[PDB]
């Protein structure tokens, strides 16, 4: 019986909150309510099967069972072309309600009411909003989401206690989720062997230490558990990635060094830790690259011989002696470093054609280097905000027929690279940076792929993984792209308007902005300025009141 089987490995509460979450994930918009009894009939028929193995139907799959009761066009379809349908019908951009925050003490009033309701409220709302959550990690997040309400709902200043809290878990969960966007979408466009890759460029860098055959097997588990997890089988994969963190922890000298504090904490705690753990020390005296990869004579007969392990291990040693690159750069290195060879290996000399073939590196190695200077300079220079600014400018004339909410979205988070990358030396910006872009560049993607047009957003977001970024930056202005005409609807009066945050104002002049870029894509950074305080101007006298509506109507009839 495989539900008992997961039953007994992760207990009952994991098992009921994963559950939950699987169902969250396959039905965004369901009620509440509905998906809870759900679980509890399946947490019972499990209970049962941990009792009687041959219970009746405890012979049946985790999918068909889940499946099953989901259904109580999809439906009218068996596995495994059912579950498919439920996967291929995941929205990345739910049309659900703004999920805001009441008062403190009425949150409190419910975390104490019922707690167990209030929490199943957590990993079901952030479940729906986020169909690809990364399970295991959410049921970290539960954790120390249901602790803030134990430590704050009850001491002198609460809201000033809790608030805070609930401030970074919401950053952090949104910088998890799109971090798991981008291994389920590697693994889904464009396959097991690009992530492969890609892991194992990841942990040569954080374990430079480690031997070769150490990292294919912790890639291999590794990519086993986000297929999973990437595929809905969030029990599973829950299972899988323990057993791993169990691994990772015994083996832990032969790894690396740092994995030392995250193995002496709880399973969450710890799982949480090494999917965070910094780059171990680089050996020293490493043997040259070039020796065994340029040089040496059986280059041409490794290839053929094992192209995969020999490619495998050149990804291998490069990644590990340099964790200044960022990971898709040493994939383009290893890309390269394949071509040469596809060539080199049929020419009559091959140790000739591929002797420099570490000289077309260079170009692909300076490329990102200068991009990162030069927006880190830019950004010491503008701050944050006029930093976005520049760059929402720049990436809507790139992409203009990309809706405006998702250039706001993305701009903003790709200008955060500068402020979470810059404060870092050279020697660090480039990974920090170029894989955080990656991340940045597939919400983008995904957000795109779900109504399309800009085939430009396209080309770039499909074409390859690790070209992306190189991709969009090399993007010129759409000059096909035609003017929208003006529109009043989006200056739209609303009282919420004069009472904004710094960060909600922030957005709605980002908005405005790219409105304005969109509907004159000719205009100057300066002239656009004029137009923005005119603009400014105007909200700021609108709201100084009086009859507000009647300023903003008044007035904004006079502009428009
Ligand atoms: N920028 C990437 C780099 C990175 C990728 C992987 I693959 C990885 O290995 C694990 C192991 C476990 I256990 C997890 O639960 C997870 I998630 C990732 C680690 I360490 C780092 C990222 O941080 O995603
Ligand atoms: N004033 C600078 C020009 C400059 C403007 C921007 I806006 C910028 O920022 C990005 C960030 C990403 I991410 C891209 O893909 C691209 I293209 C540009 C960078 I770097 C440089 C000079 O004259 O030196
Ligand atoms: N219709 C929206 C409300 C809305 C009104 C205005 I007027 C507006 O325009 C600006 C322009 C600048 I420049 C600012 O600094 C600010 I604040 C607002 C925007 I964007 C949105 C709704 O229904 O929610
Ligand atoms: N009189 C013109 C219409 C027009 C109205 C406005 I108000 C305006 O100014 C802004 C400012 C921001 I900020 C935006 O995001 C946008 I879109 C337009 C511009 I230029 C032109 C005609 O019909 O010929």
């Amino acid at each position: 019986s495989e539900v008992a089987h997961r039953f007994k490995d992760l207990g009952e509460e994991n098992f009921k909150a994963l559950v939950l979450i699987a169902f969250a994930q396959y039905l965004q918009q369901c009620p509440f309510e509905d998906h809870v009894k759900l679980v509890n009939e399946v947490t019972e028929f499990a209970k049962t099967c941990v009792a009687d193995e041959s219970a009746e139907n405890c012979d049946k799959s985790l999918h068909t069972l889940f499946g099953d009761k989901l259904c109580t066009d999809c439906c009218a379809k068996q596995e495994p072309e059912r579950n498919e349908c439920f996967l291929q019908h995941k929205d990345d951009n739910p049309n659900l309600p703004r999920l805001v925050r009441p008062e403190v003490d009425v949150m409190c009033t419910a975390f104490h009411d019922n707690e167990e309701t209030f929490l199943k409220k957590y990993l079901y709302e952030i479940a729906r909003r986020h169909p690809y959550f990364y399970a295991p990690e959410l049921l970290f997040f539960a954790k120390r989401y249901k602790a803030a309400f134990t430590e704050c709902c009850q001491a002198a200043d609460k809201a000033a206690c809790l608030l805070p809290k609930l401030d970074e878990l919401r950053d952090e969960g949104k910088a998890s989720s799109a971090k798991q966007r981008l291994k389920c979408a590697s693994l889904q466009k464009f396959g097991e062997r690009a992530f492969k890759a890609w892991a194992v460029a990841h942990l040569s860098q954080r374990f430079p230490k480690a031997e070769f055959a150490e990292v294919s097997k912790l890639v291999t588990d590794l990519t086993k558990v986000h297929t999973e997890c990437c595929h809905g089988d969030l029990l599973e994969c829950a299972d899988d990635r323990a057993d791993l963190a169990k691994y990772i922890c015994e083996n832990q000298d032969s790894i690396s060094s740092k994995l030392k504090e995250c193995c002496e904490k709880p399973l969450l705690e710890k799982s949480h830790c090494i999917a965070e753990v910094e780059n171990d020390e680089m050996p020293a005296d490493l043997p040259s690259l070039a020796a065994d990869f340029v040089e040496s004579k059986d280059v041409c007969k490794n290839y053929a011989e094992a192209k995969d392990v020999f490619l495998g291990m050149f990804l291998y040693e490069y990644a590990r002696r340099h964790p200044d690159y960022s990971v898709v750069l040493l994939l383009r290195l290893a890309k390269t470093y394949e071509t040469t060879l596809e060539k080199c290996c049929a020419a009559a000399d091959p140790h000739e054609c591929y002797a420099k073939v570490f000289d077309e590196f260079k170009p692909l190695v300076e490329e990102p280097q200068n991009l990162i200077k030069q927006n880190c300079e830019l950004f010491e220079q503008l701050g944050e905000y006029k930093f976005q600014n520049a760059l929402l400018v720049r990436y809507t004339k790139k992409v203009p027929q990309v809706s405006t909410p998702t250039l706001v979205e993305v701009s903003r988070n790709l200008g955060k690279v500068g402020s979470k990358c810059c404060k870092h030396p050279e020697a660090k910006r480039m990974p920090c940076a170029e894989d955080y872009l990656s991340v940045v560049l597939n919400q983008l993607c995904v957000l795109h792929e779900k109504t399309p047009v800009s085939d430009r957003v396209t080309k770039c977001c499909t074409e390859s993984l690790v070209n992306r970024r190189p991709c969009f930056s090399a993007l010129e202005v759409d000059e096909t792209y035609v003017p929208k005409e003006f529109n009043a609807e989006t200056f739209t009066f609303h009282a919420d308007i004069c009472t904004l945050s710094e960060k909600e104002r922030q957005i709605k002049k980002q908005t405005a902005l790219v409105e304005l870029v969109k509907h004159k894509p000719k205009a100057t950074k300066e002239q656009l300025k004029a137009v923005m305080d005119d603009f400014a101007a105007f909200v700021e006298k609108c709201c100084k009141a009086d009859d507000k509506e009647t300023c903003f109507a008044e007035e904004g009839k006079k502009l428009v």
